[PDB]
């Protein structure tokens, strides 16, 4: 009646520009998760425990985020690259330093790393939204969740 | 290496107008929560239990909503005010009456007050979206959820 | 002071007839997909039967939650859904699922095509829906995301090298 | 010792008459689930919520029932048909009407639809039991569960 | 279209004898529940805890059973009577004694009273099955469950 | 062993026969309420059936937990409960529940009355129980609170304002 | 029907206006504490933010459960609660919570004070409530116990030993 | 009045020796199937290994619950089960499962055959069991249903077009 | 700010040293009971071992929750608990638990006695505690109820009727 | 950098002697589970329930143990044999007797069967540890869990 | 048949020295549990909540540990003594002070007492392992868990 | 008497630099495996896609729990882990996972090889780790066990007859 008369109906394909934009998001989410864990292990000093715990919650969110983005790429037949060499070579996040770091330092360092990750998402959002609003909605959820983490972490160092 | 150089990368900040718009949403969500509980306790008459129970679901949603908005304000460096004096003085919701009220009256009263709350959100949504799409998505979820509540409550009084 | 409104009767958002019809289009294709998803679920046989059998139930679960979401969104906005069998069969845009057993390979291709068709319906109304009501467009986008994920998880069985 | 000495032992095969009898059950269970959802969405008026909720419980039972029957057919190497065209063309259930319907009307309509579904099962039960008691036990469980739903729904309109 | 024409399709109705048979089952299940709790509270002596706990499991099963039968009666348009006066006056179970009782005595007493309850169900099962096989299946589940309880309780007193 | 007691046999708190008798009064009315609640649960018909049907089970659940609590409190205090059908029928203060199907409106009034009777039994006994054993009065107070909540949740159906 | 009462209408325990008024005092302070707790929850900044942020939600959870408990206890006893914003603002005894971001140290002192004010309201009312209805006093005592625990868990942050 | 029975010793249902032997036949085949199911679970290799590996554990779970059910039903009816290794090996009707690794395709065929054999045993005693005790026949029918579902979920891997 | 208090510092309810001392008596006996319960849990042997082994853990669970409750109630009221081993040993009123394996019959009598001693400590203190702070007496009453239940569930093993 | 330059890297392979040592453990764990169930069904007399329940806990542990061992064999490319004929022919456990057995007898019989199973594990532990410490750790966990079960069961018959 | 002949097979028995070694571990675990609760209640000051909560986690682990050791003793026919008098008289842990203590002091005190407990376990581990490797594995789990607790607690006081 | 130690500062176990370096080797290979595991998880296509897709997430979960365990064990023993991307890429012994889509068959072989490499690292340090600290060796052995199980569950797809 209103049934389409075709046996091969094409799905929505992402352009390579689109795929590349999500690839930028992906590497930063992965880097953030790797840096978050480094901080989680090596944070020491006043209010260690809270930061130790909040950092795991950040890592959980970023890990779920990176899976979401990579699988959205695959859904649109783009192909993600989350390999270590690629992440190290292409991430926009400032390097996390080595060794034990005080809670105060870790708060400042991680807040910056989150903000860099959010910046990447905000930078590609318009171009992503223009091609596929559904992907932009996922990016928006990441912005929301990550900016929450930044507030929850940075507030420790806030003086009023 | 594509790593950024900055030691301190700042996060997205909301304009005063943006903060003010979310504050408007916040007071109406809190007011709806308080009126919802008032109705939950004081409703009597035909089909009491159904409305008693549904009103608790409305309250739960409005409370989660008010927390989400206030914490979105915090993330974007805005400062929420959810104090009783502020809510009473600035809420746009028509006052909920005191004392026992019939089920049919509660249905009409609460439907009106939900719709008032949705109106507030709908009226700020374009300006919010223009500045920050991620926050607009949160507002949209509230519109969806509250309008569902309105339908579930108001249907009790529907004619034919 | 007081910023309280005075009206005793404040009205809710009402969808236009066009908006309701657009969501109705989404509804029937979601239901048809659920019905076809189960048909495939029961009737698939062959290499890697179990994975597809299981994955198809996940598709049906998502499509069922989606149709309830759209139908209830219609109700919220004073529109009236029609999910009856006769209406679905008469108005769905999905090619009919064939009868009897189908090979795993064929089910993969068939169901992928039907998901693609269901998503195409949603993508085709999304602009018009977003223009009238952004909140509803968000629900549509959630459906697009979830369905296209199902399409990937199913179709990849047949993709080579 | 008592081990059977055959590498290919045949399972129990359903006759085509048996398969056709379960196919009759299947289409009615599916139709009932589709009608149940229609009622669930479009019911309005006094005691909306209870009926709204009970209708979802009916749909849940009928959906689980249809999966049970279709998979029992497959187990016995019959092949079910639950496609929309087939269901519409072969269901014995009276058509559910369009548009919003009052709770009182919905109670009466749905009770009849359940009773029709139960009738189909009761009508084939003897013939099914004669070939395969195990399938008849499943049919009996459906009779029990559906007749419970009919009582739970119809009681709303019962005047004593 | 194979759709039926009838606007009102009636459900299966039980005969008075059928209703009476299920009523017999109901009073004995309720009586067993009350006696089970009595035993649960008042048992003392060797292996108290095991019997204390097992008796609660018996009660749970009997209560679920009594609810199932009474609601099966309702579904088939019969009217259950589970009131205390009716149960006392019409139960076939030998009276459970008052006051503290040894574990060994409770084992013997409860086993006898379970067996009495099963006897009632077994005695009505053929007549129930003849009229409605689905109800007989429910009775069969009760026979299975209660006879399991009898074994689990009585084994405490077994000789060699 | 500085402050340790050297007693081989230390006995527990023993309830008086008056106290035992007072808990027995509460027990039979809780059991009778449970039986009447289920009777109402099964046989209630008419307007708003489902809500009442469901609420009546919640009442029965609470009454059943209460009877077990009181009975085992008796046992702990060396008293002996009697919850047998004959005893409950012969000694309950609750008005008899009628036979047959009863309308939702009638069931609301009937059950509210029987809850209030049960609560009255507990309230009339509470002073004497508290005077001997405050811990048991606390249990009684929990039952009062819970049952009076049930009464409100049931009776509100029939309210006209 | 040996001991059965023959009354058709048995009424429940009815709260006096004094009792109703006393529960209302508790209600508004519990609601005000809930609103102030959330304000603190959102706006607290500085040393040990997360612990306080989290503990403040636990406080709010308990205060919200308390207000519902008291309000519904009023309803059960035929009293009528008023938890509306205007009433709470106009009648609460709690000192006003300040606006803007506040340090963890200040929030600790502020919230401890407001908890103690809430507890004081309950303690000042408890004797009169107990005298009329011991069951309701038990509920009040639960609130005292829970809130005083919250006060300890919050104030200990600022302790210097 | 009173309809109470007078006997202090009321006996339970006793199974005939034939009935016990029939359930014993079911028992050993269920245990053998469980043992063979695990063997296949560990030793299957090849195309679609994981699905079959997983599905075989589901088969074993069902067969294990089934053997416990039948054995305990025997005990309830004063019969005595024998599930010892020697008895199982000496009396099972199932063809022995071969040793060492088997291909996925072979495991599908082998296990399907063994399920078919297990179900055949149950179907062969079902009439005689139902004649003596309908309640036990219902348990057998549950086993028939569950096992034949497992057979379908496993065998469909090898079914073509 | 109509009824709002303007006090910057509002202090909480402060326990007297007598009250603190009374809760300390309860604390050490609860801890001693916990340690003795575990000793019995490990070393009990003989007829009905498992039931007693299991019940003893339930006792210990309740006693441990009780000690934490009382200790934190002290903290809330500005009292300071001491649950250290030396203090518990030096100040407990419980008769010493013997060393080595002990029969189930002996463990029943031993543990019942030690529960009753613990309950006696609480009962002897309850009037004074209630007089100063009813909320804390409610906690004590919960402990009485729970421990006396444990005593019944344990001692019933050795009963001869 | 430190990346190994090989596309085919071999895993750790168990020797046939190792595989045979685990095969000895496997058959005894399986026999124990079969004997445990036999006891679970046929135990009667004083403290029936406790033993009935503890025997199921033993069977649960032994079943999980046998899966663990067989899957460890497979992991190291050994091939387990848990077939009935093999178990009966190669188990070191004394045969469990037929018919109903008293709780006292069942306690003694099962304790011995557990001790035999533990003996087998202890006997192969050194040889297993010498080739693969990770497998020896699994064996040690079985020793711990089984010896706990032996204590929990035997204590019933212990006279002091 | 490879079945063993013995009707009574004995289980592994521990030496007196072995029993004595586990007793040493037991008293220190119990002492750590009591001191942990003492600290949990009486800690005050900066970052109270984190330490309050972490100390409960330490207590939970130590209690599970003490139960595991005592029950391992029972399994191997040793007799644990966890009575208050014995613990006080034989524990190697430095006495925990009475009264309120600052967070920083509690961190230092508890770290020292955890380390004392670990020292006891480490000092008996070789002798335990030599006699029974399975018990040494249990000790190793305690070493792992407690040293994790030590790190999580002590990090609060770490300098840079 | 008293066996209590006197020191106010008792030190914990400190790992040697060699020991820390050995655990660092394990750490980077576990992280690399997690990263490669996800890459394969997203990019695998072909026959039996779904099973491998799912099984690879289970591998990643285990590898992630393992890296956190080793890193935290390092911290417990006063060693300092480095799990940063640059370090992992520069020091991992795993062959790099290739880019873009790979067939199911290829992913099976590739990932099996990488697990084998990860386990080889652990096996190579196990003796030295066990010599200094048996407790850490136990954690390594748990990793060996879990990873080799994953290798079997993955590799068996490609094993023939
Ligand atoms: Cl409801
Ligand atoms: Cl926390
Ligand atoms: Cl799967
Ligand atoms: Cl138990
Ligand atoms: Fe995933
Ligand atoms: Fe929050
Ligand atoms: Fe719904
Ligand atoms: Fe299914
Ligand atoms: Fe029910
Ligand atoms: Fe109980
Ligand atoms: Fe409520
Ligand atoms: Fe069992
Ligand atoms: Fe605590
Ligand atoms: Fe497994
Ligand atoms: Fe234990
Ligand atoms: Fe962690
Ligand atoms: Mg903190
Ligand atoms: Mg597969
Ligand atoms: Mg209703
Ligand atoms: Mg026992």
């Amino acid at each position: 009646s209103a049934r389409r008369t075709e046996s091969d109906i094409q799905g929505f394909h992402a352009t390579p520009e689109f795929g590349g934009n999500l690839q930028k998001v992906l590497v930063d989410l992965i880097e953030l998760s790797l840096q978050g864990k480094q901080a989680h292990w090596n944070v020491v000093g006043s209010n260690f425990r809270d930061l130790h715990l909040q950092l795991d919650e950040l890592v959980d969110f970023a890990r779920e985020g990176s899976d979401t983005i990579a699988e959205r790429m695959r859904a649109l037949d783009a192909v993600p690259d989350g390999r270590s060499d690629t992440v190290a070579a292409t991430t926009t996040l400032p390097e996390f330093p080595a060794f034990e770091r005080s809670t105060a330092d870790v708060v400042d360092l991680i807040t910056t790393r989150i903000n860099a990750t959010v910046d990447t998402i905000r930078r590609v959002d318009d171009a992503v939204d223009a091609e596929d609003p559904s992907t932009a909605d996922l990016l928006d959820g990441l912005i929301d969740g990550l900016e929450k983490q930044a507030w929850l972490i940075r507030s420790e160092n806030r003086k009023v």
